[PDB]
């Protein structure tokens, strides 16, 4: 594995110890070779689990997730993809490492794939090793892998709404369920649905998920409601899995808007990710996973294959070399490399716009690429009405920075921003010029 020039794929099926017994033999072996070495996170959850796995070894944490004094002799550092890809297209030297480990290696967070992209070509180029972990590699078809223990798989009708009948297998149950929803919205109903049942739920997503997931360790639940995050890493100790096999699709329209497709079905690798929540104690069979519908390969036009295709293109390889995707995820979407590489001040505006602004890298691209810089919010005003955000079947509004309440109605359109009450917030103040 350790060799320059290999790229190896961990696909051990889910729960084998991939984590927790591999990758601590694999960075003993790269101390030993003195290979400078990182090692990729998913999430901070996942961080703080390895840090417990890899105890007594000498790590870099270059995380808040993990409080740990290091000595300055580390030669392997610990860092979540998304900060791997942000200090690649930041004005800061990262490391040419000698040994690229990712953990969770399916990710399809833009960051993510942009990560194995960049260290694909460095390996391709002969100038490193690779470890990807997962085990789910991009285009696999097989949803129903191996586990600890036997899964009950039955295919059932799962309510994607309230319900008042027709669907007591959920609630006679006396265990602990991870519930899979296409998105917060869709989560939230469904809680509320169960809250009222006299359930104990847990929701989690994206923005909520390293404070919401320390509630399934600290308190009793029943049910935890999520989205596809808790495919990366996330461990339960449960009995059942409720997949809706459904997810969003963000998908750029003509050029000009992004909008949220779906639901639509799951990829294998998602529906064998989440299914693989559970079955992972060999000695709890019949672990049981309940599911609404069929896979299908929705990464397919996704935009994150085209956005990571924009991160790329903006991280410094050699010379005006762009670095590709990782083969096996390349021809997902129509991209030409090097189409969205900025020069210098517009690259500074989109990673401010990213980083800082916390907008989408499609939105972030738009503006950078138009010309605009990262405080001045015009935009955010200028779009056709067709473009007007709307809060609870009213135009939105924000008092601009300029102290003039205009209606939010922003020159691009991406439905990201306004996907849920918390994005609509986040997106009213940065229109407003409060970040
Ligand atoms: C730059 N990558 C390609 C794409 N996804 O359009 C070009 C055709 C093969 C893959």
């Amino acid at each position: 594995m350790l060799k320059k020039k290999q790229l190896t794929v961990l696909d051990l099926h889910p729960g084998a110890g991939k984590t927790r017994r591999v990758l601590p033999e694999i960075v003993r072996e790269a101390i030993k070779k003195r290979l400078r070495t990182v090692i990729l996170a998913p999430t901070r959850v996942v961080a703080a689990e390895m840090e417990e796995a890899l105890r007594g070894l000498p790590v870099r944490y270059m995380t808040t997730a993990v409080n740990v004094t290091h000595s300055g002799t580390e030669i392997v550092d610990l860092m979540c993809h998304a900060t791997f890809t942000s200090r690649l297209l930041q004005p800061i030297r990262v490391p040419n490492y000698n040994l690229n480990i990712m953990d969770e290696a399916h990710f399809t967070d833009p960051s993510s794939i942009a990560a194995r992209g960049y260290i694909s070509t460095r390996v391709e180029m002969g100038e490193a090793a690779a470890i990807f972990m997962t085990a789910t590699p991009p285009g696999t078809r097989d949803a129903f892998p191996d586990s600890n223990s036997p899964i009950m798989d039955t295919e059932v009708e799962v309510p994607e709404r309230a319900w008042s009948s027709g669907f007591d297998w959920v609630t006679d149950h006396s265990g602990k369920t991870v519930w899979f929803v296409p998105s917060v919205r869709n989560g939230n109903e469904i809680a509320a649905c169960l809250t009222k049942a006299g359930k104990r739920v847990i929701q989690l997503s994206r923005k909520t998920f390293e404070t919401e997931f320390q509630k399934t360790k600290n308190q009793e639940w029943d049910f935890v409601i999520t989205t596809d995050i808790s495919e990366m890493g996330a461990n339960f100790k449960a009995d059942r899995v409720i997949d809706s096999r459904r997810c969003l699709k963000p998908v750029i329209l003509d050029g000009e808007r992004v909008i949220l497709a779906g639901p639509m079905p799951v990829t294998h690798a998602s529906a064998a990710q989440r299914r693989g929540r559970i079955g992972r104690n060999p000695n709890k069979p019949g672990d049981e996973y309940m599911y609404g519908g069929g896979c299908a390969e929705t990464d397919e036009g996704h935009a994150h294959w085209l956005e990571a295709r924009m991160l790329l293109d903006n991280i410094y390889l050699q010379d005006g070399l762009i670095a590709s995707l990782y083969r096996p995820e390349a021809d997902k979407v129509a991209a030409i490399e090097g189409e969205f590489k900025l020069r210098t001040e517009q690259r500074k505006t989109f990673v401010e716009l990213m980083k800082r602004g916390d907008l989408p890298v499609w939105l972030a691209y738009q503006v950078a690429s138009a010309g605009i810089t990262y405080t001045d919010r015009r935009w955010c005003f200028d779009g056709t009405t067709n473009n007007t955000i709307m809060e609870d079947s009213v135009p939105a509004e924000v008092w601009t920075k300029y102290g003039e309440k205009r209606v939010l109605k922003p020159r691009w359109m991406d439905a990201r921003v306004c996907s849920d009450h918390a994005a609509l917030k986040s997106f009213k103040e940065f229109a407003a010029g409060k970040r």
